[PDB]
């Protein structure tokens, strides 16, 4: 009846996990000093919703599994393991051990089933089993109804999708971080309640964000070079910190998990998609993907996102390697202190009295973490500043005025409120979509972990 | 002798809603996060007051239906639906699924006739069944006494009553948002109770209002196109968000649905015509229409709305895309602020005075939503102004001066108190008024579920 | 069911304590005086974790051993030792005498086969037995599958690595100081809740770190020598003090524990292998390495720290020898005490005035120790004073100007704020990697000390 999470009792997160998952009785349990726990718990969370909502006797494809976290499930898993990361050997080493260790204890779990085909696949790394294989996404040959992806960020998501479906897979859910950031383009940013940073590789020396490292200087004016950098903007690469943990990532692969209300995939079989987001929790998501034969309807190629809390991206100064320049941050703010900074923005304030007025409202402690509260408050301090010169250059309605040339403004903070919504435009039609690479002594320490 | 509603216990909208429907006992009970939940009640309760007021043995077409809401209903149901839709397949899929579920577990419904229906539709897509059939709203031909429409906004209104009034359709309903925001063309808007916004596709990419994205600049004021804009006018083509789920609409559609007091259909067949509201809460409504052969009295074409909150429209000034422009924006009050604000508006107040006093009255929990409280505040300043000015430029009684032209006045605020009413002049005399589209691959799809 | 640890039921660093190890009950038992008694208890408890961690009829390689602090367990170790420091031979001597006088009263450890080992290596010093070696870690010829580094640091860490992976261990440990303030390459350093200081050795006849001795004098002009220092730079060695207990160190062989997320030993044999932090406490950590035959994925090369409490690298000024001079110090700060001075450093604050701050912040006991007060109140003064010019000097949005030199500006002070990370670029492929020592009269001793 109650679900276990392992977190501190004191901890103010819980009231949020228990306000994004109403039908569970949510208990903490600490047993470790985990440093990203709250991550663990709202993945943990979400698998337990999943399984509530589907039912029994349908066969679930694990894309990018880890088996162990499985091997204490009562469903039907197929778990599809290819070998492409350097953390891989370890998770199946642990498979192996926690099969090994529960093997005449637990009887009501497929567990000599699960170790007689674990021995099968170690035999001959090219066959299929009901719970084992070693393909990728677009080379398991297994029939399923249902496909899960957890915290996979690393495949082009419409391919991926057509290759599940002419399989006949009919439902998919997505768990991970909000993609909305990398929509706007950012240089950097922060997941505060979750212990999370992130940077593009360029900035990784700066001196004031959540995630970089520099060195004391005395300052010299020559730095002779012929090159011509000239120019800073956003490139592929991009390094994600949990924690302690770290993981790089591509721009082009988590822009591509943005997907519209409603798309068509065309190809030799045509099918036709509707995605929506179900669970939403401080910039942690869970999305339900439905497809079905055949092509129905029309698209428009927009996607929307619903703003519980408030988002901010803002323009920054920094040293880069000891060089002064500026470029695009974005943050989460929680909705209590955006209410209570309502009447204060309707002056000029200026970023010195915004962050006194901020640090009073924060410490009763703390309702916001303290190191994102002084690049906050410069972004307010502009956003109130812009909007005081659009209503002292007010023009008439209906009309444009083009002289043969018109001006663009500047813009340095975008801020949505809590209850107001981003839409942007996405590509909404898709119509254009293997070796073993396992080892002799890894296969031999696994068969002597079995037996 | 309760309904029970999927909403906190803690909501400040169940007062609201227990005011509009004083018939019943509502009781919370929440199970899901969902974020449109307010909405979801509303229409819940609307049927459920339908449903009390017609009577048994008497057979309903559903116009556009979502047929697994009706399952486990002890009226009679004919449900039309056609595809048209890229939603559509996915509720017919729950449809069967549901009906699969649940087959010899309940037996007061008719269940074993609506599965034979439905396999039977599926064989022969062009068969009418007393369930279920597959035309339009003009092309169904079972006949019946009752119609309803349900969220439905993509027909022409005159027509479609025509179509069931030839049949023996003697009453009918229709539940929506109300349509009075688009006779006062309005750009762009807000439900702030249903957590709702809305625009035109022209300003998708302005800064400060509830649906909208931008972008970062520094701003260059070359901007050089030979094209004439010139000229910022409402079109056709508008967006809906409600909560975080996306909708397109067409002004002339939802125009059409805003009908006058009495008409007439004059066609082959002739009849008369009235329309009423009968329940209003917070911007959602819903209207009852009824049908009598032969032609009687005289119509007038006004159409009116009578304000229990308050209703504001006014001219706002933002950037789209980079360049500042102004248009037409409107929303809701609540009738204790609007009280509370009369005495204060009786002399000349700046903007940023009334932003301080509207925050002193909100923040004791919320009455009204903060993101809107700026454009409130100004439009307030702006009426105050020009009632002064009325005071000082008086004339004579009974007489125009028109010296031979006479001036028009500046008006950049309409709004409308508590328990004042609007009256618009429309249209109120009428006299000008299929292939399957399903899929063998669907058709094989449903047909599995439900064996 | 609770842990024991020499520690006085005043202190406030078993709060600490409870927090980084909650699957334990801790409890205070004081005997001795002893100067570093917090470090002594950090490594009780750490060995007690890894031990409940792995499972019995498990070999443990124990490299670099004290024997005697393994005696009253139940597990199987494998000692290490090889006769290279001054402090052995006292070791060494401490274990005959505790072996010899618990013979008979205890029966549930190998106490008469340890006796055996110790016996028959004394008389062959060339030869391995279960319990005890003298060989060193890349000599010794036992086989295993576990490996323990406690407080080691005189070994080059790939090498020592690839030594035990050929041998069959798969999983290591490593536990002791943190390395990150030898990454940034500072000149001297404090661990203040541990009673521990470090410097370089040039500076150890300087005035006012925690580590130094000076004397007094009325100053002279002349110092007449025509050497050119002109020059000073972190060099090799570096000395430690524990309490009052004095250690050497290299530079070279401390940063080579600071290892990377995943990392390729490629030798005749090859094999994978990645590192991650498992419990952090105010300046000492344990490390926990997984290999794995084969090679897998693709490298980076970047190491991560989190931070939970405030780091902090400066540059300080000081009289070394009777001359006045520059150099950089680090320190740790607690996260109480960071989190209250954010409002504060919002202005430009003189160190004066911090200082005082810092005082009435601290007393109430004390939260930080006071001889590093100072230091502090300089450093946060002028990072203070470097954030507001970079606001005062803004960039334009993309673009480095680089007229053909661009100009690096001056940098004090480095300041990571709790819940930031630290991330440096070092090595992650590696593919370059006995006489007996002991004497007759020693052996005779320990020869008559078991009888
Ligand atoms: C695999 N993966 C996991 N995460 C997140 O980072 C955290 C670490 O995920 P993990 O896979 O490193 O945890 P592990 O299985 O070692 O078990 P634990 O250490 O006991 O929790 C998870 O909680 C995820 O939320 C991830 N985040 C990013 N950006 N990219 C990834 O590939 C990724
Ligand atoms: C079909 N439709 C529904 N709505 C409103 O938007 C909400 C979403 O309606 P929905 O049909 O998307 O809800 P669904 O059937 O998926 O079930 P739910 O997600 O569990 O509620 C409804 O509560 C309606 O009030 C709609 N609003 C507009 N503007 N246009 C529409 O066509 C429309
Ligand atoms: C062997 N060694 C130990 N330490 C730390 O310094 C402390 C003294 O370690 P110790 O080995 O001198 O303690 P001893 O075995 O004499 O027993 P005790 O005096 O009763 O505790 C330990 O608690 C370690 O944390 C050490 N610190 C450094 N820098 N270098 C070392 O080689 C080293
Ligand atoms: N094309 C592909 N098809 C299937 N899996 C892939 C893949 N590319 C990468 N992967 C796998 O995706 C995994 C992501 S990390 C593992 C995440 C795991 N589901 C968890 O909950 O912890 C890696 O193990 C990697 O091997
Ligand atoms: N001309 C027409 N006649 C009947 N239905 C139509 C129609 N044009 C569109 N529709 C249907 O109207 C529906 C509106 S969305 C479904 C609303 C449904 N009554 C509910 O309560 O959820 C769509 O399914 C669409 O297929
Ligand atoms: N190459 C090497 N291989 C194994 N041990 C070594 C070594 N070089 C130095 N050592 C040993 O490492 C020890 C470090 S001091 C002893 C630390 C001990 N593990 C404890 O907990 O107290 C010294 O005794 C020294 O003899
Ligand atoms: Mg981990
Ligand atoms: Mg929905
Ligand atoms: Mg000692
Ligand atoms: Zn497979
Ligand atoms: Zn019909
Ligand atoms: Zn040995």
């Amino acid at each position: 009846d109650p679900v276990y999470v392992d977190i501190d009792a004191d901890s103010a997160f819980l009231k949020a996990l228990q306000r994004a998952y109403p039908m569970f009785e949510v208990e903490p349990r600490q047993v470790t000093p985990n440093d990203h726990a709250n991550a663990r718990a709202f993945s943990h969370l979400a698998i337990k919703l999943i399984e509530q909502e589907i039912d029994p006797d349908s066969t679930i494809l694990d894309i990018g599994s880890a088996p162990a976290r499985r091997m204490m499930s009562d469903r039907k898993y197929h778990c599809v393991c290819p070998m492409r990361s350097a953390e891989d050997p370890e998770r199946l080493a642990n498979y192996a051990r926690k099969l090994a260790s529960a093997a005449g204890k637990v009887l009501d779990r497929n567990i000599s089933g699960k170790i007689g085909d674990l021995q099968a696949v170690m035999a001959v790394p090219d066959t299929e089993t009901p719970t084992f294989c070693l393909h990728t996404d677009v080379s398991c040959r297994q029939r399923a109804d249902v496909a899960i992806y957890q915290d996979v960020y690393a495949v082009h998501a419409p391919t991926s999708l057509y290759h599940q479906a002419i399989k006949g897979v009919r439902l998919a859910y997505w768990v991970g971080f909000d993609t909305t950031p990398f929509m706007y383009n950012a240089m950097a940013g922060a997941y505060p309640s979750y212990s999370t940073n992130w940077a593009d590789e360029q900035v990784l020396k700066a001196k004031n964000i959540g995630l970089c490292s520099t060195d004391l200087t005395e300052g010299r004016r020559g730095k002779l070079s012929i090159m011509r950098g000239k120019k800073l903007e956003p490139c592929d690469r991009v390094l994600f910190s949990v924690g302690s943990t770290l993981y790089p990532e591509s721009r082009k692969l988590l822009k591509s998990w943005h997907l519209p209300s409603v798309f068509h995939l065309k190809g030799k079989l045509s099918f036709t998609c509707r995605c929506d987001t179900v669970v939403s929790c401080e910039g942690y998501v869970v999305k339900r993907i439905t497809m079905s034969p055949g092509l129905y309807g029309k698209t428009t190629g927009y996607a929307v996102t619903h703003h519980a809390d408030g988002f901010l991206m803002c323009k920054t100064t920094d040293t880069v390697d000891g060089e002064r320049v500026s470029f695009s941050v974005c943050t989460y703010v929680p909705a209590t202190i955006c209410d209570q900074m309502t009447g204060i923005l309707a002056t000029e304030v200026t970023p010195e009295d915004a962050q006194k007025l901020l640090v009073g409202l924060n410490q009763r402690t703390n309702t916001m973490k303290n190191y994102m509260i002084p690049v906050v408050a410069q972004a307010f301090s502009k956003w109130a500043k812009e909007c005081r010169k659009d209503m002292e250059d007010e023009k008439l309605l209906g009309v444009r005025e083009r002289t043969w040339a018109f001006k663009k403004q500047k813009t340095h903070t975008v801020y949505k409120r809590p209850d107001t919504q981003s839409i942007q435009k996405v590509q909404a039609e898709f119509d254009s979509f293997w070796s073993s690479g396992l080892s002799i002594p890894l296969r031999t320490r696994i068969k002597w972990l079995l037996s």
